[PDB]
């Protein structure tokens, strides 16, 4: 009894919350967060939904973001939706709980 009848789990806003992080002060020096963000971001790009970098600088005007951040990520997103690839940094950041975790959202919906 949720009451709240059908609602929507937000899968792709979720996903803006591994982008946006823990830690939204961040600009130039990023760790895992590169290329981590580079693997759900190419996971949901292989799901068949490239993401427009329009949609991230302008959730990232609306969350608040780090410009660089969100132009690094825009730059991604741009190459993404073009259909092209981009080199992963640490490969094994990419852990499976955060995969299955959109998946299963995306699943329910």
């Amino acid at each position: 009894v949720n009451f709240k009848d059908k609602s929507m789990p937000t899968a792709i806003e979720k996903a803006l919350d591994f982008i946006g992080g823990m830690n939204t002060s961040a600009s130039v020096p990023h760790s895992m967060d590169e290329s981590t963000a580079k693997g759900i971001l190419k996971y949901l790009h292989d799901l068949g939904v490239p993401v427009s970098p329009e949609v991230v600088v302008a959730r990232g005007e609306q969350e608040g973001w780090n410009p660089e951040f969100t132009k690094k990520v825009a730059g991604w997103a741009e190459k993404v939706a073009s259909g092209n690839r981009i080199l992963i940094k640490n490969p094994e950041y990419f852990s499976t709980y955060m995969q299955e975790q959109l998946k299963e959202l995306v699943l329910e919906h």
